[PDB]
RNA sequence: UGCCAUGUACGUCGCACUCAAUAGUCAGUUUUCUGUUUUUUUUUUUUUUUUUUUUUU
């Protein structure tokens, strides 16, 4: 979380690094951890900085795709949309424009 | 360039400035706050914090 020392993990739950980590004082952006206990709060015992890109590939039956702000391109002659693709409510990629044309076939042949 | 008949009618007069003072009507319980200057600046960005536990050709 942004100025925060807080980590929104899997589901709405939010922990933290264990503060034996390395990095516990180097907080990544984007974090993966290998134990979530429950003691005082939520703690990940061992942690270690990812690259968003990353997870797209590894959890195809995990990702949830939604796309917003249908639009006609003309550039294309096609309809672009904005997707986001999320694996347990964990917002991946927050805006990336694809083609909604080549998503769906129903509407777009009319348009 | 000589002459022009007689008698025949008159008087006196007036004008102005104005006008003041007046009726009756007694009284209203005690006590009270309300009140004044003076330093003026009110307001300035922060951070990472703990650990049951035990076994795998």
């Amino acid at each position: 979380d942004a100025d925060k020392q807080e980590y929104t993990g899997a589901r709405n739950a939010r922990f933290s690094i264990f503060p034996g980590s390395g990095l516990f004082k180097k907080p990544p952006k984007w974090v993966m951890v290998a134990e979530l206990v429950e003691t005082s709060r939520l703690w990940g015992r061992i942690a270690a900085r990812i690259d968003p890109e990353w997870v797209e590939p590894v959890a195809q039956h995990l990702i949830k795709r939604t796309y917003s702000e249908p639009h006609w391109e003309r550039a294309q002659g096609a309809v672009m949309a904005t997707e986001k693709v999320t694996v347990y409510g964990l917002p991946i990629v927050a805006a990336r424009k694809v083609n909604y044309s080549q998503i769906d076939p129903a509407l777009c042949r009319e348009l």
